[PDB]
């Protein structure tokens, strides 16, 4: 009964009630006037008729390989492409951050309370008639029905763009410091209160836990040797708190930042990559600083590896993401002249359509084992009998699943899926081809221009019956990808502002901390902007195996 | 020891050690190079030869009234200069935040634990030889002797601006919505999670207090009727903890957001005008939404609060403290094309320079009646017998002290302004002139050019014996005014920087809050953009009484 419950404001204004049965649309500042913000001013439609389409922009950043190549090569050009590419989408994230899943309107308590994901677009209101509002069947179709017919894996369908198991487990463990979601209180809650890349994963949300997984020596964590090789502590030693099977031997019972890495030891091979590398840059701090106590080793180290994780995130992570020939950059100074607000609060779907799970494979493949998920998750003892240098070299060839596409969920995780499904519904989100208006897209008009193809489109159009009731989890998994990509435009345009939001809003890029001193002078700033994922495998894995986000 | 403990890097250099006996200064983007950063580029030397001195401004600010008639009254210009009052010293604010008590570097500690009041000159580390750094002696001189031969009231000094007690009462009310200090942490700890204006001064901390003050009806908080008026609820009523003496009878306990406001009875009187404040503002919301809850209504009307405090604060106390003829403006839009980060954290220093006690009268006037401290302090039966009404007749007749001048501290809170000296010193507080050159202001060069006169400065003089050594609080208070003003020109020019960003940083100014909608719609944002002080007191004190922050 809400007057709003249709979502009847158009680009991006504000729709109000003004009485029982009668809204109001504020278009300010939407480029747009009229009832619903849908007549264009005249700059606008000048704009719209000379902005190219995602998918027209897609296709000519991936080819012209030559053209890119040149653009690369010309560090003027490339900076200015770049600076685009950070600011061209800024507009799309409120920063600030305005909604979230118990207010569909600005708010004190939902700006300041940090305990929330923050909403891209706001929930539909409690009293609407329908789930999306005023469009549907009184209830969505069946989660179950929907998790089966469209999302569940039949047969492995293999990344067409290559990633692999390092990949696969870098954007879990990354992604899992801001992703943390607060089960106690609900969806739609956090556990990172740093909205960001803080590295709480390796470092612990609190600083008791911090203080528990520090050696409080050279500013180094706490490590133990097995085999020759260093790996973190156990819960029995630092009394880290961390979720582990009663079975669990104490002496596997690892201990690091976030509380659940010792779900999959493709986890803990992360943490202890991170955890050696915190110690590596202790020892280079120490020597170019005797003078330096404890307490500055650790909090310049902290520094320096969020800097490294920003730079593989951007210049490799993304950089394989995409596709693209042009090379991305992070050079926090091409914002220094841009407006930008450096500040970032986790939006609750980008954790929703951060939810990659065909990515992963039927079977972990390390050296001649193949571990099924029974024999793979919480067996810490798989990663001390092969070794991480083994981990590397066998994560690096095996292939990932193709992540839109259709039917790739593995069903060792399907009530993961379905828990999407349901707890989407839950927080009320809008519909998909509400997303899609909200970041600039065109609504799909049909269930097969959303997949490009006939069979799951008709199982997706017996369930939904209507396009604008498609919601926006299942419709990213079974979205019609860019030419042999791993992703459909959805998660691309969505995806993207979130993603650099998140990595250009860290305080470290601002220009009072982006300067040597920050780090420790010019050696320590030099670690930042020469990481790589190569280079943090090849330091601290025994033997430096090669390593990358793609197989071969 | 440390080499870095003589602040040898000028003009916002950082200081680095480099060995246990060496240092490096960062003079990254200063505008300045070489080993101290004094060396200065071609562009900073023109820019510092034809910048004027803030004396000349403030000059310029105070006179010429003819002209600044006609700025007034073009929109276009004065925009244009008020414009400027906000940006042009955006640089002087480290945002996102720096330094705080424990951190003199960057650390993600100080960045992101919101506990501490951050720093805008680092500590003076723990092994530096002086207190000061290298200057001075092993101990700076005896506060006891600081406070009594320049900082205590021989005789009252009035204001020459006309501050009264409305003033006064406002800046202490105003303030201590994020003045806060947590003395069960330290003096470099707050309280004030939201480092800024969020008028958890009226609407409590936490969720928890909130609740206990609301009325869950029409979005009202819960208050009592006395005598036909108005007041807050009691402790007993609400369970909302305050801080009162023992002797306090229970319905006098009246319970308020911020659990020092029955100290004193002024106090009070706006925790009461800015309770008849958001209750006033529920009716004319729920005027205008018939079809709104109780919680948009009390989350909507304390948004619009937001707005009036910061309107207020902008344009009549603000602009009776600059005692400008030009005409400043609350205008959000006016930094829509300016960088500029829309976040605030309190700076210890600002609540340092805050401390405004020589504001504070011998004796409380109210209607025939003249109220010792003693009397009056704690003693909410005052405000009930002689009404709001006479509260606001009697404070608005009723002169302020002059702050800066020197020797007008009144005896009464002496214990205070030892606190401020012996806490400074325990926070390990940079010289006077350090903040001076901070915040691009001349050392002074001796003790009579700080204070103007000849017996202060002696009696300074035989105590530091350096002017290099005065510390920052007392010289706020003894420093020779500008003419016939209320502060010198170290309290205008660091003050007004943290003022102004406080105020601005508020996510209510952001772009995608400024608009109608957030408000309630068009009736609701006219709350904000047409409040001021006197019409605060005329919706919410019997008979709209005259008021002002001046006196006649
Ligand atoms: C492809 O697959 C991907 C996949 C993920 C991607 C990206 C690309 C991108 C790059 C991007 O944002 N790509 C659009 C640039 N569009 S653009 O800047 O608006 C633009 C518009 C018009 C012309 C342009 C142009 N010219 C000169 C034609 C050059 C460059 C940009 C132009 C980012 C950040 N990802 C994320 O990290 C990310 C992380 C997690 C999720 Cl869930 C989702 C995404
Ligand atoms: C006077 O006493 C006061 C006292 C307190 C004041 C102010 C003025 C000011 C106004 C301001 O900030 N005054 C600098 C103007 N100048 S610039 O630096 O803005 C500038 C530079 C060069 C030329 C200019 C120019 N033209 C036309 C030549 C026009 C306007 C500005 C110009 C504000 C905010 N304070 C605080 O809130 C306040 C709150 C608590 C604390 Cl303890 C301390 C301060
Ligand atoms: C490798 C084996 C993996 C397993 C066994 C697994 C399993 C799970 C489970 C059980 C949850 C629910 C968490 C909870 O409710 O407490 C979850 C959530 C999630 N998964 Fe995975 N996952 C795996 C890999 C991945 C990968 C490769 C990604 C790629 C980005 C990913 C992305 C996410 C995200 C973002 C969440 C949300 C976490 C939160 O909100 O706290 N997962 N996963
Ligand atoms: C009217 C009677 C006033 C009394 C009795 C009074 C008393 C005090 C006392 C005892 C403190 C120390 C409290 C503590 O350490 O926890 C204090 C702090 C303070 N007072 Fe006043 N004061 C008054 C008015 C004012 C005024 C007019 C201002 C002007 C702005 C002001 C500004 C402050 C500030 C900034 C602090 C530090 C607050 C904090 O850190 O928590 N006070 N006052
Ligand atoms: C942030 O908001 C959540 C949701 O309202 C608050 O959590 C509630 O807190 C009350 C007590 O104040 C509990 O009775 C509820 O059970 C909590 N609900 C949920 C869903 O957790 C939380 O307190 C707020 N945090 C802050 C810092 O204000
Ligand atoms: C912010 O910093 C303060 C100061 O370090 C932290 O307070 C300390 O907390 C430990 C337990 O973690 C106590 O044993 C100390 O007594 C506390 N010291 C002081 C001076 O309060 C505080 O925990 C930090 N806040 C956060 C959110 O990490
Ligand atoms: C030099 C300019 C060349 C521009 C090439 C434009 C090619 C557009 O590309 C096509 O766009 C469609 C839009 O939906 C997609 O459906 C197709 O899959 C995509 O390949
Ligand atoms: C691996 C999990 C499969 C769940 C089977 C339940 C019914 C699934 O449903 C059907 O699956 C068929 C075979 O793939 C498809 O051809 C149909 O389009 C689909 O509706
Ligand atoms: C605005 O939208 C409503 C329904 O959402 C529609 O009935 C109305 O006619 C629209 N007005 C205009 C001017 O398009
Ligand atoms: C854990 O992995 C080891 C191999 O390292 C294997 O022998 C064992 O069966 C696994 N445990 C479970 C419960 O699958
Ligand atoms: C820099 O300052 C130090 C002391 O702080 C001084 O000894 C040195 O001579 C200065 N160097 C220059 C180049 O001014
Ligand atoms: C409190 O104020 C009343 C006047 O309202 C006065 O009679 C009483 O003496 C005061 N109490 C104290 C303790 O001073």
């Amino acid at each position: 009964a809400n007057p709003c419950c249709s979502n009847p404001c158009q680009n991006r204004g504000e729709c109000m009630s003004t009485g029982f049965d009668q809204y109001k649309c504020d278009c300010t500042r939407t480029g747009f006037y009229g009832e619903n913000c849908t007549t264009p001013e005249f700059l606008t439609r000048i704009k719209l008729l000379l902005k190219p389409t995602p998918n027209t922009v897609h296709y000519i950043l991936t080819h012209f390989k030559g053209v890119w190549n040149i653009v690369n090569n010309i560090p003027f050009l490339r900076s200015l492409i770049m600076k685009y590419v950070l600011t061209s989408r800024s507009y799309l994230i409120d920063s600030p951050p305005t909604y979230n899943v118990h207010y569909g309107y600005k708010s004190w308590e939902a700006f300041s309370n940090l305990s929330y994901y923050t909403r891209a677009l706001p929930p539909v209101a409690d009293d609407c008639p329908t789930p999306m509002g005023v469009k549907g069947n009184k209830e969505l179709p069946d989660s179950k029905e929907v998790l089966e017919k469209v999302l569940l894996r039949r047969e492995f369908i293999p990344d067409p763009q290559g990633s692999n198991m390092m990949f696969a487990f870098f954007a879990q463990h990354f992604t899992h410091q801001f992703f943390k979601t607060d089960h106690k209180r609900g969806p739609g809650f956090t556990r990172g209160l740093g909205h960001g890349v803080d590295l709480n994963h390796i470092y612990g949300e609190t600083l008791d836990r911090q203080h528990k997984l520090r050696l409080f020596k050279d500013g180094k964590l706490k490590y133990q040797v097995i085999g020759g090789e260093v790996y973190p502590p156990t819960v029995k030693d630092t009394q880290v708190e961390m979720i582990y099977p009663p079975h669990i031997p104490e002496n596997l019972q690892f201990a690091v930042g976030q509380e659940v890495f010792g779900l999959v030891p493709g986890l803990m091979m992360y943490a202890t990559i991170w955890l050696r590398e915190h110690n590596r840059v202790c020892d280079i701090l120490k020597q170019e600083h005797p003078e330096w106590g404890d307490e500055q080793l650790f909090q310049t180290s902290r520094l320096i590896l969020i800097g490294e994780t920003i730079k593989i995130v951007i210049e490799d992570y993304v950089q394989h993401l995409s596709g693209y020939h042009f090379k991305l950059k992070f050079d926090p100074e091409l914002l220094f002249n841009q407006q930008f607000q450096y500040q970032n609060r986790i939006a609750s779907e980008f954790n929703t359509l951060y939810h990659w799970h065909p990515l992963l494979p039927d079977t972990f493949n390390i050296e001649d084992q193949e571990y099924s998920f029974k024999q793979f998750l919480y067996n810490n003892s798989i990663l001390l009998e092969h070794g991480l240098t083994q981990f590397v070299e066998s994560f690096t060839r095996q292939i990932a699943g193709r992540v839109a596409g259709g039917r790739n969920v593995p069903i060792a995780v399907q009530a993961v899926a379905k828990a999407s499904i349901d707890q989407s519904r839950e927080m009320k989100y809008q519909s998909l081809n509400e997303y899609r208006k909200r970041f600039s897209l065109k609504p799909y008009t049909s269930f097969e221009e959303l997949t490009g193809e006939k069979e799951m489109a008709a199982e997706l159009k017996a369930l939904y019956s209507d396009i604008d009731v498609m919601e926006l989890y299942p419709a990213l998994l079974v979205e019609k990808p860019r030419p042999d990509a791993i992703f459909g435009e959805t998660m691309v345009e969505l995806g993207a502002p979130f993603s650099l939001k998140g990595l250009m809003g860290n305080p470290i890029c601002s220009p009072q901390y982006w300067k040597p001193s920050t780090f420790g002078g010019e050696v320590g700033f030099k670690i930042i902007n020469t990481a790589s994922i190569q280079s943090l495998i090849c330091n601290n894995v025994k033997g430096c195996p090669f390593t990358s986000f793609n197989v071969q």
